[PDB]
C-alpha cells in the first residue's frame, strides 16, 4: 500500500509522483479533474466506494454526466469558486446518493501542484 494519509498537509507533492497504477494503492478514493470538471484520473478505492468502474468514467464530466448529487452549490459551488480563484482547499461531508445506496463520506478538495487540475479526495465516516 502507498503511504500516503488523507488529508495531509502536502498531498499535492506526494501525488504529483503517481501513476494511474500508484494512485491506485492509496487508502482513500482519489479523483483527478481539470478546471472544467472532466475527470483525468480516477482510482480503485473510489470505485470501491461508488461502484462506478474507473476506466469508464475517465474523460467524462463530473458534475453533469457522473455525479449529478454533487451539482450544487455546495460541492460544485466550491470547485468552481476554487476554479476560477486559482486556490482550493476544502474539506466537508457529503452524501452521494445517485443510483447507488445513499453513502455519507468525507471529501477533501485541493488544487493538484500542476497548473489545471484539481483533486477530490473521498473516504467513508
Amino acid at each position: 500500500m502507498e503511504h500516503v494519509a488523507f488529508g495531509s498537509e502536502d498531498i499535492e507533492n506526494t501525488l504529483a509522483k503517481m501513476d494511474d497504477g500508484q494512485l491506485d494503492g492509496l487508502a482513500f478514493g482519489a479523483i483527478q479533474l481539470d478546471g472544467d470538471g472532466n475527470i483525468l484520473q480516477y482510482n480503485a478505492a473510489e470505485g470501491d466506494i461508488t461502484g462506478r468502474d474507473p476506466k469508464q468514467v475517465i474523460g467524462k464530466n463530473f458534475f453533469k454526466d457522473v455525479a449529478p448529487c454533487t451539482d450544487s452549490p455546495e460541492f460544485y459551488g466550491k470547485f468552481k469558486e476554487g476554479v476560477a480563484s486559482g486556490n482550493l482547499n476544502t474539506m466537508f461531508e457529503y452524501t452521494f446518493d445517485y443510483q447507488m445506496t445513499p453513502t455519507k463520506v468525507k471529501v477533501h478538495m485541493k488544487k493538484a501542484l500542476s497548473g489545471d487540475s484539481y483533486w477530490v479526495f473521498v473516504k467513508r465516516v
